[PDB]
């Protein structure tokens, strides 16, 4: 068995409402289910009763909790919460064998943040300090782990869609992928920002200037469900996806996520929808690689038991490209913070059919990639 076996299958998800890991806080121990989010940088836990929460953090019962005498408020693209800052002992029982004192926000009120039936009770922001609230002086959890212990500065995510997966902390487990890992640079340590240099649908280049694909940033975000694309890119990609799936027409609201379409259980005609490839900047000058997803990744099930209903989960953004769970469920993704790069390989758990699989291929030659990023 590989050396990281005890961290394999440490994530769960309930009906596609977010992937979470168990974390144990305080003394004596309180274990809670915590959503894994590479799109933010605060660690925060429900800390008062809420109708969607089975468990919450009870600070008064932890003798090692320290109050930082400061409130915090975090708004996201979806939802927001407010709470109080402090520190406490934190361990991940199916994660690294260490315990660290970390900052923790105890959430006392929230709006449209917790999700009914999702089973998670807090959020682990794995991005960098630049985007933490109240500001970049509040050390994020992964920074605490690497400063206090000798766990290598890397983690990897395998999100397994329809729900579970693995977060390997401090290394890479070779059982979780097939083929080779291909790396793209982290452009700047704030979000996990990357540069997309070409987009194809069904093998056809969308032929927009690459500056449009990264206006004003492109990021890898396990806390967002969809692949979210800037306005001009979203409109062009939908027109091309429609053109490539013209054996059937679907109501316009389906491509806006407003309508669902359902098929008799097990009969969804995946072949009528195209594959979608993103090319990413590689590690050598003028070299790129591509990651390709299937409709099984970008059509998401919505849970009669004899019907399989789906929502189209590519959507519009006014804040750049967000490579959310629709992209990450195709791949084993290695967040190699020590070497400032993100690795992709085909996931051993990605959903596919007998005709097509997700892919990571390269190298391709793409010139002037340094022009694609926003400044
Ligand atoms: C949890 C759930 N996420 C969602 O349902 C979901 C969450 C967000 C969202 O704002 N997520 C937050 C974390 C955050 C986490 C939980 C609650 C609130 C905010 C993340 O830090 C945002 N990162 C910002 C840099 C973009 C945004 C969206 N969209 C706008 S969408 C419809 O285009 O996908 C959906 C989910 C479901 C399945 C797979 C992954 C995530
Ligand atoms: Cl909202
Ligand atoms: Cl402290
Ligand atoms: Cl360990
Ligand atoms: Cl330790
Ligand atoms: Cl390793
Ligand atoms: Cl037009
Ligand atoms: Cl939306
Ligand atoms: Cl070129």
């Amino acid at each position: 068995r590989g050396s990281f076996v005890e961290m394999v299958d440490n994530l769960r998800g309930k009906s596609g409402q977010g992937y979470y890991v168990e974390m144990t806080v305080g003394s004596p121990p309180q274990t809670l289910n915590i959503l894994v989010d590479t799109g933010s940088s605060n660690f925060a836990v429900g800390a008062a009763p809420h109708p969607f929460l089975h468990r919450y953090y009870q600070r008064q019962l932890s003798s090692t909790y320290r109050d930082l005498r400061k409130g915090v408020y975090v708004p996201y693209t979806q939802g927001a919460w407010a709470g109080e800052l402090g520190t406490d002992l934190v361990s991940i029982p199916h994660g690294p064998n260490v315990t660290v004192r970390a900052n923790i926000a105890a959430i006392t009120e929230s709006d449209k943040f917790f999700i009914n039936g999702s089973n998670w009770e807090g959020i682990l922001g794995l991005a960098y300090a630049e985007i933490a609230r109240p500001d970049d002086s509040l050390e994020p959890f992964f920074d605490s782990l690497v400063k206090q212990t000798h766990v290598p500065n890397l983690f990897s995510l395998q999100l397994c869609g329809a729900v579970g997966g693995s977060m390997i902390i401090g290394g890479i487990d070779h059982s979780l992928y097939t083929g080779s890992l291909w790396y793209t640079p982290i452009r700047r340590e704030w979000y996990y920002e990357v540069i997309i240099v070409r987009v194809e649908i069904n093998g056809q280049d969308l032929k927009m200037d690459c500056k449009e694909y990264n206006y004003d940033k492109s990021i890898v975000d396990s806390g967002t469900t969809n692949l979210r694309l800037p306005k001009k890119v979203f409109e062009a990609a939908v027109k091309s996806i429609k053109a490539a799936s013209s054996t059937e027409k679907f109501p316009d609201g389906f491509w806006l996520g407003e309508q669902l379409v359902c098929w008799q259980a097990g009969t969804t005609p995946w072949n009528i929808f195209p594959v979608i490839s993103l090319y990413l900047m590689g590690e050598v000058t003028n070299q790129s690689f591509r990651i390709t997803i299937l409709p099984q990744q970008y059509l998401r099930p919505v849970e009669t038991s004899q019907d399989d209903c789906y929502k189209f989960a590519i959507s519009q953004s006014s804040t750049g490209t967000v490579m959310g769970a629709v992209i990450m469920e195709g791949f084993y993704v290695v967040f190699d913070r020590a070497r400032k790069r993100i690795g992709f390989a085909v996931s051993a758990c990605h959903v596919h059919d007998e005709f097509r699989t997700a892919a990571v291929e390269g190298p391709f030659v793409t010139l002037d990639m340094e022009d694609c990023g926003y400044n």
